[PDB]
């Protein structure tokens, strides 16, 4: 095989160069106007030493099954075994749990960010076959806006997260002053959900060359305060609310705040009001007031309070301050604050939640919409669930809760309902081991399992903890179809084999219909369909919607051997979010109860959370640097990593480009790091009273005085699974981090409300393990 194909990825489109078999080279798209360096990492993650080789079963399981000794997960004793023998020991497995415990006994929601593909999408895969077996317990929502989400819906009547920002080319024409609020654009548009247009770049690139004012509120002196050379201001972490409380303060005080939008496009403000000007807590919330909580200096925040008052202005926020403590908070003050501006719905001004993901503004097309695969959920009635069972949902992050109480109450929007008590638990393209809070709770939690499942290609610290592991292959192992832009619609791409399945490796979808088919549900898994005939079957329901509204597309063979579809803009271009609303809110309500901006919720009023008031609230966090009594010292910027999606990459070559000392970095003050006596490229500890990790130390002023940034994403890499507290090798933050929820309205997670203490190594040496596979599956 010696040619070259086209595919695609979270990373974007991009040309392989296959030499006798072996991909050799992905070079981007050439019309991706601002690739990701990423690409070399994800072409070496199908070969990397991390690639998982065999199906495999963790020797005690194999032995004992239910009886195995589980505070050994994780110490990399595995068998190595046939296809036949694993899938008949899954099948087995998931036949019994179904008919010991019922469908509440097997937990399916394995988050996840897996590949984008509409044919192999493997939680969705495993979804649909776990119906065929009787069912299973889903999870809600996400790590991503976990607390934002559920906020919004009640404030702006949307999701809004989710949805198309004011377009890039409004903003261009029409913002005078453009703010990015906990958000680093220029970082976290690399990757996209489906594949990535990488459309923020040329947004960005306009929006400087408009000579458009841009200040960042950030913690980090990020790339996208370099681009600008933006006004820079430092927040000291989780104190954002109060920031916006001091705005809005001054705008009451100077008399300068737009009591029309109030009084017309909004409901409650009358409420906010009392609290805002201390009525009700004798601290009236001054620029002083929020200087003193988040150190950034009163007459600044006055200043960008009358300057965003004065000037077309847009605040673009992510969302990195709301995946923490009263998470919910910051997007309703912030929403509050933007409608007391009054331009939510004018041309570039208002404000934004999803500039910094997946091209969120950049122009969507007029092409029709592109679907896949489904988990059969709305094809033959899911048996009778009842309360007692518990829950069949839970929020995503509760899921150590879950497992650590079966049938105690939780508390989520509104709704009280029990746990379901759950033995197995599947997991595919995701990294729980990784991705989730309190990694010691977390691995204690784990032994209420009989039986846990992973299916993926790299052996990340989830697939070292599996019971059974199966070796998937990559989306570059087989044919797939999928849109390019989550929000642009830019077209739709084949993403075409580029090389055979390496070693033992099978599709998720393989794996999955031969588990169904031994389970007696073969047939109805494939419905009678192989790998083009699902792929057609998108493509042509895609083409039907697309003739009947104008936008005709070839034949699928037509499609296939030119490898792409892309879509026209006709008005997608002058897309300004909220103008309808702005233009007649009689006509256009939104979906809140009163049809306006909330900004005194009477339904979150009712449910009487302590946690989240029906009014945007300053409350105090579990920790924050500086807060009165807080026991450590430092903050940990928790974020996305630069050079990762995630864990994912982690195995790679890229790792040799910011590993210190063979450890994942952790960006350190010159002050902070003097105080300790800590030099640039030292190996130093990590530690508070959830647990303890190495990183090597890069010492900047890029990081504000009080706060430490270590990526999350680390491969935990423990030196001992069967030592509570063990040291991981690594630097996996999140065993740094509290497992607790946001509050009960959103039950989002907390993996940024982070303190902890950092001192030069004086352990003994560690070897890292987590980058070669385990001895048994080399
Ligand atoms: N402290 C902290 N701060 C944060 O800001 C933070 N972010 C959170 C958020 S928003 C997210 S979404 C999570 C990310 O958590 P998530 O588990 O989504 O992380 P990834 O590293 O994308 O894991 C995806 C896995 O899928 C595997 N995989 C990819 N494609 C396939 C496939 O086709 N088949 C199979 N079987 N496997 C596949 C990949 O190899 C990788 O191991 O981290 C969360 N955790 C976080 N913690
Ligand atoms: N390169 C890359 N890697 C990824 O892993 C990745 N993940 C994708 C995912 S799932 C999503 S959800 C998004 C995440 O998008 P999200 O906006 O949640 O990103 P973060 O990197 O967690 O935080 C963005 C910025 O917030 C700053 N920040 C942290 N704490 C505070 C605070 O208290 N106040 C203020 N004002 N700023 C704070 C950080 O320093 C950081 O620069 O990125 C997406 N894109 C991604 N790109």
């Amino acid at each position: 095989a010696n040619g070259t194909v086209m595919s695609g990825s979270h990373w974007g489109v991009f040309t392989a160069t296959v030499e006798n078999g072996r991909a050799t080279a992905f070079t981007p798209w050439e019309k991706d106007p601002h690739p990701s360096p990423m690409l070399a990492g994800v072409l070496d993650s199908i070969y990397s030493p991390t690639r998982i080789k065999y199906p495999m079963v963790r020797r005690e399981f194999l032995e004992k099954g239910v009886n195995a000794d589980r505070s050994t997960r994780g110490n990399g004793d595995f068998v190595r075994v046939s296809w036949d023998q694993a899938l008949d020991l899954v099948a087995a497995e998931v036949k019994r749990v179904e008919e010991t415990y019922g469908p509440e006994g097997v937990f399916g929601g394995s988050y996840g960010w897996k590949s984008p593909g509409r044919l192999h999408n493997c939680t969705t895969l495993l979804r649909r076959m776990l119906t065929l077996a009787g069912g299973y317990v889903n999870g809600a929502g996400d790590y991503s806006t976990g607390a934002a989400q559920v906020i919004m819906p009640h404030v702006v009547g949307t999701l809004e997260v989710y949805e198309q920002q004011t377009a890039w080319p409004v903003l261009a024409e029409n913002t005078e002053v453009m703010v990015f609020w906990a958000a680093d654009p220029i970082k976290t548009s690399q990757i996209g959900w489906v594949i990535p247009e990488h459309g923020a770049y040329p947004g960005l690139e306009a929006l400087k060359a408009k000579g458009t004012k841009v200040i960042v509120i950030d913690p980090v002196r990020t790339k996208t305060v370099e681009f600008f050379g933006a006004e820079h201001i430092t927040p000291k972490p989780q104190t954002d609310v109060a920031i916006m409380l001091g705005m809005a303060h001054t705008l009451v005080a100077e008399d300068l705040y737009d009591k029309d939008f109030i009084a017309n496009y909004t409901s409650g403000f009358d409420k906010f009001l009392p609290y805002l000007d201390g009525e009700t807590d004798s601290t009236p919330k001054t620029a002083e007031w929020a200087e003193g909580i988040s150190g950034v200096p009163a007459e600044t925040i006055k200043e960008l309070a009358r300057l965003f008052e004065s000037k077309r202005t847009m605040l673009a926020a992510g969302w990195s301050m709301q995946r923490m403590h009263h998470g919910e908070q910051a997007h309703w003050m912030l929403v509050t604050l933007a409608s007391m501006l009054g331009q939510i719905g004018l041309p570039g001004g208002g404000f934004g939640l999803s500039y910094h993901y997946s091209g969120g503004g950049t122009p969507s097309t007029s092409g029709p919409a592109l679907a896949g695969i489904t988990d059969g959920g709305a094809a033959t009635k899911g048996p009778e669930w009842l309360a007692a069972s518990g829950a069949s949902v839970i929020p995503v992050a509760r899921v150590v809760d879950m497992l650590e109480n079966p049938g105690a109450e939780f508390d989520f929007n509104g709704t009280r309902s029990k746990f379901p008590d759950v033995k197995m638990a599947y997991w595919v393209g995701g990294n729980p081991f990784v991705h989730h809070q309190d990694r010691n709770r977390m691995v204690k939690a784990w032994e209420k399992l009989e039986t846990f499942v992973v299916h993926d290609f790299q052996w990340t610290p989830t697939a070292r903890h599996a019971d059974i592991v199966l070796p998937a292959t990559t989306s570059y192992e087989r044919n797939d179809i999928e849109t390019i832009g989550d929000y642009s619609n830019t077209g739709i791409l084949a993403m075409k084999k580029i090389v055979e399945p390496l070693y033992e490796a099978r599709s998720d979808y393989d794996i999955f219909a031969a588990v169904a088919e031994r389970l007696g549900k073969g047939a109805e898994f494939t419905e009678g369909k192989d790998e083009m005939g699902w792929i057609k079957s998108f493509y042509d329901d895609a083409a039907k919607q697309g003739k009947a509204a104008g936008v005709e597309m070839p034949a699928f063979d037509a499609f296939w051997a030119e490898g792409i579809v892309e879509f026209p803009v006709t008005d997608g271009a002058d897309f300004v979010r909220y103008a309808s609303f702005r233009e007649d809110p009689l006509l256009n309500p939104l979906g809140t109860p009163t049809g306006l901006i909330e900004i005194y919720s009477k339904n979150i009023e009712k449910m009487g959370y302590d946690d989240c008031p029906a009014h945007p609230t300053w409350m105090e966090p579990l920790e924050r640097l500086d807060g009165p009594g807080a026991k450590y010292p430092l903050h940990i910027a928790a974020s996305h990593p630069f050079n990762r999606l995630h864990s994912q990459l982690n195995g790679t070559v890229l790792r040799e480009g910011y590993a210190v000392q063979g450890h994942e970095p952790c960006l350190m003050h010159p002050d902070d790091a003097a105080a300790r006596g800590i030099a640039d490229g030292d190996v130093v500890r990590v530690h508070n009273d959830r647990g303890q990790i190495l990183t090597g130390v890069k010492v900047t002023d890029a990081v504000m005085k009080g706060v430490i940034q270590i990526y999350e994403g680390g491969w935990y890499d423990p030196s001992d699974v069967t030592e509570p507290g063990t040291l991981d090798k690594y630097g996996d933050v999140n065993v740094l981090s509290a497992d607790i929820g946001t509050s009960k309205l959103a039950q989002g997670n907390c993996g940024q409300t982070v303190l902890a203490e950092v001192e030069k190594y004086t352990g003994p040496a560690v070897t890292l393990t987590g980058f070669v596979a385990p001895k048994a599956a080399e």
